[PDB]
């Protein structure tokens, strides 16, 4: 068996309350609350680039065995802060990992971290003494005042990949599906994303409709072979419609079964906000630590990035796998951050785009304990290392 | 076995030649000629980008009945034109590939395309039937009166990755290094990559040796195992120096056959200069075509990509692999280039840097028979299609 061995996430120690962005922005709280389905978003700090946030994500659950079996340390990103120099350079750095292994990035916006992980247990397929660390890691930003700005948010999430995992067995059956489509891109020098909201919307689910379609084809399975779904989760109502554009078809047991597991896993999503290819993960952290699964169950997952591309495929609970995951330190990690006014978060969204460092502003001498960028001198970025 | 069934290259049909350039900067011709081995450099038309520029490389080695069987598209470079957006997807469908494939960008400077064909490999392992397409594709650009200006270029390589290949098969012995180093970068924003000239000279030979030793350790091999070595080329005298850095401890034997098998690998290469990911397999490329090596004989192959990472692996010939490669085509290519004096090229070259269209100048009247970039609206790129 190969599979996700360990997974963790990280998110900034800022964020903003929905319901106070939408009455500053002159807007229903509960067309955020409800019509999107994001209740707080995560702000971040200048000193929290997807480097640090990357390293932090993945830092709490590497050991020296883990350091020393790495053979590949793959980043997902569409937020990258070089155009050449692999984030994945940097990371495997900071993390200690042993020097023969393959970095390097892999991008195609919010799909990234799935051909990650699968191509990570395909190179593993013959190397069972081998692990490889796969890091989703961006910073999803619109601009303020922006169509897409509801919807914004950052984090990382990291995996190790490897045989007889403790958490996930990942299947053979996943089958992409590509369609070129502009929705939502970004080009060179433009900070923030172009994005045609309604198409991104009827994007998301041709894609998940073709994908799941053709899976459903060529393994003959249907839904009610599912335990539950997992989606992409842009905002959390976004992959609501997406699974009731398709369980129609289902009985109703499945239906219940399904939707019922949906809320588990975009539990977490909802006090974070998009975090791009990380999005889709962060949500299997929430799945597996909101619902109580049983191993033998398979869950099946819908990858998806604009442009676009889509992908379907599924992942069995290992015996013992609620042994194996954090969700007190997860529910920690939300519940201790700190809020910040509407005011404050466009003082840091500013801030951030110029990369204006401020140890007061940013509260440095809190993050002893992490990694955070603590400077950058002569365009070469340093970083302070877990004290 | 399974390796590079197909490959193929592809440049722009402008060229400046090296000796006037050297005028134009007032420095000796043969610095140039000789000093860093480069006599013509590729010049980029503005109807150029990397994605019409990948769908040439590919169109060439893709039959109809293969457009059916590649499962994945995976292009790298370092020269993106979206943040977000995978090249890939572009040329995905510029090529009319079947739509259940995955489509992205792998990112490390000039290592890229290295971990797509190995991973594509692995890939292939589970599925005998698919393909996978590679291709490198990127345009070297350090700025006119720039100390990397010399070792500019452009252009793209297409591999098709499949079981029991015609000409090449992929062995499993390959070992990356990483270590952490600013020899050479691009931090968001800049158009030009940031460069420590010296450092680079010694990063790039520090990772060839530390990835060679290491190489030669597991596999309990020699330099006199090798009918020939292939390097990453930013331009030809560096392989040269990395190559003498190593075979100095070999015969007499084995350091006359690796050193004339290098000059085959570079005949190419200095006609056109550096396109990044591509230089390696652009030098495969020379080397297959220039040298006349043996069915079963090995290749020993190293990618570097400056930030850094490097990997040393092998390959063997597949019997009849002559017959499979399109060295008239490509002799062709360079020959049939059209000059242009360090005028029109620097005009050329400004004109890229805002893709400033003009049909006039960029010739696009002799290009029916190829993909060109013919305009961008609204941000979106539009093609011109092989009439
Ligand atoms: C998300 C949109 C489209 C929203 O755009 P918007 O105009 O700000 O909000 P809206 O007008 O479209 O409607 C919001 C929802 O709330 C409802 N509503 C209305 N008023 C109220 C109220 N008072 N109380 C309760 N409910 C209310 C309303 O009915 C609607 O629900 P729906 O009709 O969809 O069921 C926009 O912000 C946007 O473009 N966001 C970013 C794009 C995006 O996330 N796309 C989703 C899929 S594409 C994807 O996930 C890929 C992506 C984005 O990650 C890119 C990549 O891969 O890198
Ligand atoms: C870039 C990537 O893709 C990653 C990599 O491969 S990193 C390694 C390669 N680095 C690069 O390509 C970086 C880009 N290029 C550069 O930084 C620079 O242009 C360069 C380092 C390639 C050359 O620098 P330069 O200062 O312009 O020329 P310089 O270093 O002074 O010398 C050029 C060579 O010609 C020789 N030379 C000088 N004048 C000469 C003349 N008139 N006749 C003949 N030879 C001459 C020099 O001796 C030197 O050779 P050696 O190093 O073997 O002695």
């Amino acid at each position: 068996t190969i599979g996700i061995d360990k997974i963790n996430f990280y998110v900034p120690k800022y964020y903003v309350d929905m319901a106070k962005l939408a009455e500053a922005r002159q807007v229903d709280p509960n067309k955020f609350l409800i019509g999107i389905g994001q209740t707080e978003m995560a702000v971040s700090p200048v000193n929290q680039d997807i480097v640090s946030m990357g390293a932090n994500a993945a830092k709490d659950i590497i050991t020296d065995e883990d350091k020393k079996k790495i053979g590949m340390v793959i980043v997902a990103t569409e937020s990258a802060v070089d155009a050449a120099k692999a984030a994945a350079v940097q990371i495997h750095n900071l993390l200690g990992i042993q020097p023969f292994a393959r970095c390097f990035e892999m991008k195609e916006a919010c799909y990234a971290a799935t051909p990650a992980i699968q191509l990570a247990k395909d190179y593993l397929a013959t190397r069972p003494n081998e692990k490889v660390l796969v890091i989703a890691t961006d910073t999803a930003r619109y601009g303020l005042n922006s169509g897409g700005e509801p919807t914004q948010g950052a984090g990382a999430v990291a995996m190790v990949i490897a045989h007889n995992p403790s958490i996930l067995a990942l299947n053979e059956d996943a089958v992409a599906y590509t369609e070129d489509v502009y929705d939502f891109w970004r080009p060179t020098g433009h900070k923030y994303p172009l994005v045609d909201g309604a198409l991104s919307k009827d994007a998301y689910i041709r894609s998940f409709q073709q994908s799941w379609n053709e899976y459903a084809k060529r393994q003959g399975k249907s839904l009610a072979d599912f335990a539950s779904l997992c989606f992409h989760v842009p905002f959390t109502k976004m992959g609501k419609k997406a699974l009731e554009s398709i369980i129609d078809n289902a009985d109703e047991t499945t239906q219940e079964r399904l939707r019922s597991g949906y809320e588990d896993a975009v539990d977490y999503n909802r006090y974070v906000g998009n975090i791009y290819t990380g999005s889709l993960y962060l949500s299997l952290i929430s799945l597996l630590e909101n619902r109580d699964l049983q191993a033998g169950e398979t869950i099946g997952l819908f990858s998806y990035g604009s442009g676009s591309v889509g992908e379907f495929y599924s992942a069995t609970l290992v015996e013992g796998y609620k042994d194996h995951l954090d969700q007190a330190a997860h529910k920690a990690l939300l519940n201790n951050r700190t809020e910040v006014s509407v005011d404050a978060y466009e003082t840091f969204f500013k801030r951030f785009d110029d990369v204006e460092f401020d140890e007061e502003q940013d509260a440095v001498h809190e993050d002893r304990h992490i990694f955070y960028l603590s400077n950058i001198e002569n365009n070469v970025r340093e970083y302070h290392r877990p004290e």
